[PDB]
């Protein structure tokens, strides 16, 4: 006592910050697509660890099952999406969630200006930010082989934090925790989640399981 935790704060690239502002404040009526985008990202992460394991089977020693889990929680108002994909290193987190999306978010924002639909966000490689359609804050917990477990967090205030996660180890993969907006709690309902998964992610090549109490 006490334990000491160092936290690093980073600014988003200007265009990523602009897109996050647009997304978190839009009145877009087809917000359910956020789940499709996150599940698609998880599928890609699972494809990556599968690819590595083609050459080195020991890459799955940290977790043999390749799947996606959905966990709603009405008591803390969160929807969690967990995958056992490749996971991210600290640099992956800092770069892929705060800097590398600048180009894509710019191309997407120009597309929106030209009449494109928000549902096309995934084609620009920045679908992760669609989480802010329904969430006021997002927490990302990730674990990559040969690296420590990290926690990323942002409330779309122009910055994000990264720190070493002291919580329960994940083995390998990524956990996206959506802290839902007060008027978006419908996404915590078992029936609504099933409907959205069937409608937009039925053909995902990894098992998607919905955990309920
Ligand atoms: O929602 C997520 C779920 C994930 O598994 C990962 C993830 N785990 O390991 C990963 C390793 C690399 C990357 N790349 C970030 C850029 N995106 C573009 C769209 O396809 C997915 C990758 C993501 C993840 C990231 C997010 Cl944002």
């Amino acid at each position: 006592q006490p334990m000491e935790e160092e936290v690093e704060t980073f600014a988003f690239q200007a265009e990523i910050a602009q897109l996050m502002s647009l997304i978190i404040n839009t009145f877009y009526s087809n917000k359910e697509i956020f789940l499709r985008e996150l599940i698609s990202n998880s599928s890609d992460a699972l494809d990556k660890i599968r690819y590595e394991s083609l050459t080195d089977p020991s890459k799955l020693d940290s977790g043999k099952e390749l799947h996606i889990n959905l966990i709603p929680n009405k008591q803390d108002r969160t929807l969690t999406i967990v995958d056992t994909g490749i996971g991210m290193t600290k640099a992956d987190l800092i770069n892929n969630l705060g800097t590398i999306a600048k180009s894509g978010t710019k191309a997407f924002m120009e597309a929106l200006q030209a009449g494109a639909d928000i549902s096309m966000i995934g084609q620009f490689g920045v679908g992760f930010y669609s989480a802010y359609l329904v969430a006021e804050k997002v927490t990302v917990i990730t674990k990559h082989n040969d690296d420590e477990q990290y926690a990323w967090e942002s409330s779309a205030g122009g910055s994000f934090t990264v720190r070493t996660d002291t919580g329960e180890p994940m083995g390998r993969g990524t956990k996206v925790i959506l802290h839902l907006k007060e008027d978006q709690t419908e996404y915590l309902e078992e029936r609504r989640i099933k409907e959205i998964v069937k409608k937009h992610s039925q053909f995902i090549g990894y098992p998607i399981t919905l955990f309920v109490e």
